[PDB]
């Protein structure tokens, strides 16, 4: 199963995202929107190796017409750094989540979707910090687990969740 890390299902122009680096060709390089389900993106040749990760901004995005437009030349090392920490903070909600899924024996996107949605989520939005907000909530679960008390699961959700959150 899979499912993006964050409630929105594309990113916005100028957030700095981590893509997978897929192939080259003559208008730029095609790319794998790692924290977004792996959608499609272009490094605009003007803005630029296969297979390595990369942390790129956002420069144009058109939902009607499919296309989002990336650069690498134009983040900062700075902006790059946080991109990978926020990366790795993410991937290991989604890997948590994963998890989750697997012990409740999920068999639908739509099934670890909601989990997300449930959880994950709700901290984002509580927070308004996409990526953090679920990581920061789920670290802190360790030591207060009431902070998930709030959260529309059952007992068995609650009880698998806190088991995955423990093991990390
Ligand atoms: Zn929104
Ligand atoms: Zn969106
Ligand atoms: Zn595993
Ligand atoms: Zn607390």
């Amino acid at each position: 199963l899979s499912c993006r890390f964050y409630q929105h299902k594309f990113p916005e122009v100028e957030d700095v995202v981590m893509v997978n680096v897929r192939s080259i060709a003559e208008m730029g390089a095609y790319v794998s929107l790692l924290e977004y389900n792996n959608i499609e993106g272009m490094i605009l040749l003007s803005e630029l190796r296969i297979g390595r990760n990369e942390c790129v901004v956002v420069i144009r995005v058109d939902k009607e017409k499919g296309y989002i437009d990336l650069s690498k030349r134009r983040v900062s090392p700075e902006e790059a750094i946080k991109c990978e920490d926020k990366f790795t903070k993410s991937k290991t909600v989604y890997s948590i989540l994963r998890h989750v899924a697997e012990v409740l024996e999920y068999t639908k996107d739509e099934q670890l979707e909601s989990l997300f949605q449930r959880t994950a989520w709700v901290f984002d939005d509580k927070y308004k910090r996409p990526g953090y907000g679920a990581y920061d909530a789920f670290k802190h679960a360790v030591s207060d687990p009431s902070i998930l008390d709030s959260l529309d699961l059952n007992e068995d959700e609650r009880e698998v969740l806190i088991n995955n959150i423990n093991r990390r």
